[PDB]
């Protein structure tokens, strides 16, 4: 079912079972939301959805909550690169407030060498229907290997994530691998109306989109 935007639970970051666990939470990028929501769970292991807000208020206007944070990841291989995207929920998206859209999902890959290596070859950043890169990797958008990602709408567009040199914050991280059945089905099959989910069936076409 689809609940209220600030009913859905906080996942909690597990223990990771495995290393591909243990090493999405080291890769665990810093967010600065510049402008707009704070990021929120899209969905509980019960598989219940959020129902998101319309965008009828100020840019963050109840989604200012910052006990709500959540990060999304899934891992994989691409091209022989290692990658972890990492992924946001946001309830709406509003580049002025009254205006924009219900829902937001916007992701990072991080690109790796190899999983043993482990050293960042490149970035990619979702803005609209396309991936900022960072290839070689700018140092200055890494605090050691924490991508430093900026979450902000310019007039005239809605939100977007770019590379910033600026600190962010951290969220508790639950990833694809970690989650229920129930959640990972409702997230493949919920319709987010102008936003989509990029670490669904749809993950290797994203990375496709985002490769450097
Ligand atoms: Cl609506």
């Amino acid at each position: 079912a689809v609940i209220n935007h600030d009913a859905v639970p906080v996942w909690p970051q597990p223990e990771p079972a495995d290393a591909t666990q243990a090493l999405a939470v080291r890769f665990k990028p810093q967010l600065d939301v510049v402008n707009g929501c704070q990021p929120y769970p899209a969905v509980d292991p019960q598989g219940n959805t959020s129902g998101g807000l319309k965008p009828s208020g100020s840019q963050a206007a109840a989604c200012r909550d910052m006990s709500k944070a959540q990060v999304y990841s899934r891992s994989g291989t691409y091209n022989g690169y290692y990658d972890i995207m990492y992924s946001w929920y946001m309830p709406k998206d509003s580049p002025s407030i009254g205006i924009g859209h219900r829902h937001d999902w916007e992701n990072v890959v991080v690109w790796l060498d190899n999983a043993a290596s482990a050293n960042i070859v490149a970035l990619s950043a979702s803005a609209h229907s396309g991936y900022k890169k960072s290839f070689p990797a700018d140092k200055s958008y890494l605090d050691g290997i924490t991508a430093k990602i900026s979450y902000k709408s310019t007039w005239p567009l809605d939100h977007e994530l770019g590379f910033t040199t600026s600190a962010g914050k951290q969220q508790p991280l639950i990833q694809w691998e970690q989650m229920t059945q129930a959640a990972r089905d409702a997230l493949e099959s919920t319709d987010f109306g102008n936003a989509n989910v990029p670490f669904k069936s749809n993950f290797q076409d994203k990375l496709v989109k985002a490769f450097f």
